[PDB]
C-alpha cells in the first residue's frame, strides 16, 4: 500500500521530501546539542577550577591560544551565536515544511482538477459537485498537512530517542525511576481524569440545553402567565433548572483545574523524594546535585512537546490521511474521454432512434426521432424537466445514446469525431456564471485575445454602447458574476462568449422565467438577426420566445410530438 | 459605582465575595512559600554541611532532636506535605471561584427573570425577546465570570508583586536587568513582532478568499468546458491563483514559529552575558551559580502564568462586564405592575371610548365602542395587525387604555381590580408552546396537580382516547412542543390548559391556516359546546369558524362594524 504514495508525487518533490527528511533527523541532533551543552558550561562556570585540573580541560588551554579567563567568554559567545543560529535554523526548517506542504496542495490539486476536466461528461455530472470540490480542494489540504505532520513526527521521535538515550547515559539510575514514574503519570491523567472530565463536560452541555429550553418556552407563554396571575409557578421551574445548570457547570469548571495543580504539587513532590533518596549514599558534589537536575529538568521540558507533537500527529495520521489516499486512487486512475477526427455538416442533423436512460434507470425516450437541417433554428417546448435539455444534449456532442446513431450528413456521430462536433457549438445559458475578471475574459474564457475578432463579436453582440459607457472600458472587473454586471449584460456577454466560437449550432438553454418582455423580446430579435448564418437549438421552457422559430417540437411523456 | 454590585448581590454573595478576596491573597502567599522554600532546602539538602554553623541552624540540631543522617529525610517531608497541601488548596480555591461565579449565574439570572415576570405586558411585548433572553442568560454569564476574573486578577497581581519583591531582595542587581529586559522583550514581541503578524493574517485570509472564490466559478461552467475540448484554458488560471494561495499559506506557517524559536534563542542567550559579567568577581560558590539560577528560573517560571492570567482577565475586564452591568442596572431598578382587590362579572362588558396606541404610534382605534353580554360568544374579524388582537388584549386584563373605562357590570376596570379580572380568562392560543414535561403539567401550567380537577378538565377537553393510547399516559413527556405530540392533541391540551383555569371568558387567538376541516371544523364545535356555559372572544382570522358566533365585529380603519 506504499506504492500508492509514490504514484502521486513528482521527482522534484521527492528531492525536496528526502531533503526534509535529512533535515528532520538533523534538527534532532541540533536540539539535543542545544540542551546537552548546558551541563558542561554550567558545571565549568563555577567553580573557576577545572582549568587547573582535569585531563581534558587543560589541552585546549595549553594548546597556546587562550590564557585562563577567556575560556568562558569565548565559549559562551560561541553558544549564543549557536542559539541565534538555531533561531534562524528551525525557522528555515519550518519554512521548507510549509513550502512543501502547500506547494503540493497547489500541485496535486492541479492534477485532480485537470483529470476531472478530461473525464467524460456523464461520469462528471453523475456525482454531485460537493464530491468533486472536496476531491480537488479538501483531500489535497488534508494530504499536505498530513505529510508535514509525518516529517515533524520523524523529527520528534528522533528527538525523543536521542534525549532519552542522553538521559540514559548521564544518570543511569534516575532515568529509569522517572520512566516508570512517567508512564504512571500519564496513566493518572488519561485513565482516571479524562473520562470524568468528559462526564462533567457532557453534564454541563446537557444542562445548558435544558435550561435554555424551558426558559424559551416560558418566554413563549407569557400571555398565558400574565393572565394566570400566578408567576411563581414557572419560577418553580426556572429556579429548578437553573440550579442544575449551576451545579453541572461548576463540577465541570472545577474538574478542569485538577490536572495542572496536580502537576505542580507532584512537580515538586517528585523532586524532594529523589533528593531524600540520594542522601543515603554520598555523591552530591555541591554543584553536582544541581548539574544533573538542571539537565534532567531541561530534558523532561524538551521531551514533553515532542510527545505532544507525536500524539497530535498520531491523531492526524488516524483521523485524516488514509481516508483520502484510496479516494485519490479513484480519481487519477479514473478514465478520461477519447476521440480524434473530423466530420462535415452541410445538410442535416439526423437523430434516428435515440432511446436514452441514465445509470439507473428507466429510459427517457425509447425511440426519439427528428432531424435538423443546416440553419433550421428549432426550439424544444417542454413542460419543464421532461428531457428537452437532455434531448438537446444528445443532439449536441454530449451524452452517449443507448440505441441511437445521430447522423450528420448521413455519417454516424461517435467518439472519434465527437471532439470536432463538440467544438462547433456555443451555448448561451441565459442564467450565466461569470468568473471575477475583465469582461473580455470571461467571453474568451481565458484563451488570450484577438482584438479584431473580439471587436467583431462585441459589435455583433450589440454591446458597443455598454463598452463605451464603462470607465476602464473593456477591462472593467465583473466583481464576480455581477455584482458589477446585471442580467441583460450577463446574457449578451454570454452571447458574445458563444459567438467567439462562431459556428455552427447555437444552443440556447433558456431557463425558467426571464422577466419579461422588457428584456427577452428585444434580445430574441437580436438573436434572430445574428443567427442567420448558423443553425440554432433552443431549450425553451415556456412560450412567447418561439415566435420566429421555424420548427417547434413538444416533448412530453414520453415521446416527441410536432407542434408547428 | 460599586454600590450597583452590592444591590444585585445578596448578603451571602457579598460574604462569599470578600471570602474569595482574602482567599486569593492567601493562596498568593502559599504559592510564594512553595517557590521561596526551595532555596533553603536546595542549599541545605546537599551538601550535608550547614548544620555545624549558622546561628539558627545549630540551634534546632543542638535543641536535642536530631542525629546527623535524619535531618534531610525529616526536613524534606515538611515540604512534601506542604506541596500536597497546595495540591488540595489551589483545587479548593478554584472550586470556590467556580461555585461563586456560576452560583451567581443562578441566583442573579433568577432575579432578572423574576423581574421580567413582574413587569407589565406592553413594555414586555415592545422589546424583542432576543434582548430579554440575553439580559437574563447572556449578560449574567458575563458578570459572573467577570467577578471571578477580578478575584483571580487580584490573586495573580499579588503573586507578581511578592515574587518580584523576593527577586528584588535575593539579587538586587540581576532582577533589575531582567525587569528592564522584561519590558524590553515584551516590547520586542508586542511592538516589533505582534503588530506585524496581523498583516500576514489578514493577507492570508484574503488570498484564501480569492482562490476559493475563483475555484467555484470554474466548476460552475463545465458544460462549456466540455464543449470546448481544450482543458488548458482554466488550468492556466488555476495554476495562477492556487500558487498565490500556496505562497500566502507558507509565509504565515513559517512566521508562526518565529516568536517561540525567538523565545528559545533569547532564553539561552540571556544567560551567557550575565555569565560573562559575573565571572569578573569571586562570588560563585560552586552551587551558587546554579542556586541563584534555579531560584530566578523558578520565579520567572511562576511569573509567566501570573502575567498571562493578568492579561486574559484584563481582556475579560475590558471586552465584557461594563456593557452588561448598566444593562443589569436597567433590570433591577426596572418597575413592575400593581393592583389588588376583587371585581364581579355577571352582566355586560361595557367598553366606553377605548382609543389605544403603542409606544410610537398612530392610534389603532381612536374611540372604540361596544358591550359584551355574559355569554355572547363574539368574534373579531380583522386584517391581522389591524388591531383586533390589541382590541382583545384591552378587553381582557392586559394593556391600559388611553381614554377608556372598560366597565364590568358598570364598574371601571383599572389597575386595582385587574387581578381578579385577569384570573377569569382562559386563552387557548391555537399555535401553542408546551414545555418538555408530563402533559398534566403543562395543562396545570406548573401549578402542581389536583387529580379531581385535572380529570374533570381532560374530560371537558375530550382527550381520553389519546391518554389511554399513551404508554406513560398522562405522565408522558411532550418531548419539546411535539415532537411526541401532534396538532389536534396540542390544541386540545391547550384547551385543557385554559379550562383548568376554568371560567369565565374563553379567548381563542386563531392563527393563519390549519389545513383543514379535518381539524378546525371538529375542534370548533367542541369549543362551542364547552363555551355554552361561558362567554367567548375569538380573534378570528378567516371564516367558516364564526358560523356559530352570535356576534361578529369587523375592525377596519379605524372603527368596528357589526357583521351579523
Amino acid at each position: 500500500m506504499v506504492k500508492k504514495l509514490f504514484f502521486i508525487l513528482s521527482k522534484e518533490d521527492k528531492n525536496f521530501l528526502f531533503f526534509l527528511l535529512v533535515f528532520s533527523v538533523f534538527v534532532s541532533f541540533i536540539e539535543t546539542f542545544a540542551i546537552s551543552l548546558v551541563m558542561p558550561f554550567i558545571t565549568l562556570a563555577s567553580d573557576f577550577s577545572y582549568f587547573d585540573r582535569n585531563k581534558y580541560l587543560i589541552s585546549l588551554k595549553e594548546y597556546l591560544n587562550i590564557p585562563v579567563f577567556e575560556i568562558i567568554v569565548y565559549f559562551g559567545v560561541g553558544l549564543i551565536v549557536f542559539y541565534v543560529f538555531r533561531a534562524l535554523l528551525n525557522a528555515y526548517y519550518f519554512h521548507l515544511l510549509a513550502r512543501f506542504s502547500k506547494g503540493r496542495k497547489h500541485a496535486i490539486a492541479y492534477k485532480v482538477f485537470s483529470k476531472f476536466l478530461n473525464i467524460n461528461y456523464e461520469k462528471f455530472t453523475q456525482k454531485n459537485q460537493s464530491e468533486i470540490l472536496k476531491s480537488i480542494t479538501g483531500e489535497v489540504y488534508n494530504l499536505s498537512t498530513m505529510i508535514s505532520s509525518f516529517l515533524l513526527l520523524m523529527s520528534e521521535i528522533f528527538v525523543v530517542l536521542l534525549l532519552y538515550a542522553l538521559m540514559l547515559l548521564i544518570n543511569y539510575k534516575i532515568t529509569l525511576f522517572l520512566s516508570i514514574f512517567m508512564v504512571l503519570n500519564a496513566f493518572i491523567l488519561v485513565k482516571i481524569l479524562s473520562p470524568i472530565i468528559k462526564k462533567a463536560g457532557l453534564r454541563r452541555e446537557e444542562a445548558m440545553k435544558n435550561f435554555f429550553e424551558i426558559l424559551n418556552t416560558n418566554l413563549n407563554n407569557f400571555k398565558f402567565i400574565k393572565l394566570k396571575t400566578k408567576e411563581d409557578g414557572v419560577l418553580s421551574l426556572f429556579k429548578a433548572q437553573s440550579e442544575a445548570f449551576s451545579k453541572a457547570n461548576i463540577t465541570n469548571e472545577s474538574v478542569a483545574a485538577v490536572p495542572r495543580i496536580y502537576l505542580e504539587g507532584i512537580g515538586f513532590c517528585v523532586l524532594v523524594f529523589i533528593v531524600v533518596f540520594l542522601v543515603l549514599k554520598n555523591e552530591s558534589d555541591i554543584s553536582g546535585i544541581l548539574s544533573t537536575i538542571s539537565i534532567f529538568v531541561l530534558a523532561l521540558y524538551r521531551l514533553m512537546p515532542s510527545a505532544n507533537r507525536i500524539i497530535t500527529s498520531y491523531h492526524d495520521l488516524l483521523y485524516y490521511h488514509s481516508s483520502l489516499n484510496i479516494i485519490y486512487q479513484n480519481l487519477r486512475q479514473e478514465e478520461e474521454n477519447l476521440g480524434e477526427g473530423k466530420l462535415s455538416f452541410n445538410q442535416e442533423l439526423k437523430i434516428c432512434n435515440l432511446s436514452f436512460g441514465y445509470e439507473g434507470k428507466k429510459y427517457l425516450f425509447k425511440n426519439l426521432n427528428l432531424n435538423i437541417k443546416k440553419g433550421e433554428k428549432i426550439a424544444f417546448i417542454g413542460e419543464s424537466g421532461c428531457g428537452k435539455s437532455t434531448l438537446v444534449d444528445l443532439i449536441i456532442g454530449l451524452l452517449k445514446p443507448k440505441e441511437g446513431q445521430i447522423l450528420i450528413d448521413k455519417q454516424e456521430l461517435n467518439a472519434s469525431n465527437a471532439k470536432n462536433y463538440r467544438q462547433k457549438i456555443g451555448y448561451i445559458p441565459q442564467n450565466i456564471y461569470l468568473f471575477n475578471d475583465s469582461i473580455a475574459k470571461n467571453i474568451t474564457f481565458g484563451d488570450a485575445v484577438d482584438e479584431e475578432k473580439l471587436n467583431k463579436v462585441i459589435k455583433q453582440a450589440n454591446l458597443e454602447h455598454f463598452i463605451k459607457n464603462l470607465p476602464q472600458g473593456v477591462q472593467t472587473k465583473v466583481g464576480d458574476g455581477g455584482s458589477n454586471l446585471s442580467g441583460g449584460q450577463k446574457q449578451r456577454i454570454a452571447i458574445a462568449r458563444a459567438l467567439y466560437l462562431e459556428p455552427e449550432i447555437l444552443v440556447l438553454d433558456q431557463a425558467t422565467s426571464a422577466l419579461d418582455t422588457q428584456s427577452e423580446a428585444k434580445i430574441m430579435d437580436e438573436i434572430y438577426k445574428i443567427s442567420k448564418d448558423k443553425t440554432m437549438i433552443i431549450i425553451a421552457h415556456r412560450l412567447s420566445t418561439i415566435t420566429q422559430c421555424d420548427k417547434v417540437y413538444r416533448l412530453e411523456h414520453g415521446k416527441l410530438k410536432e407542434e408547428k
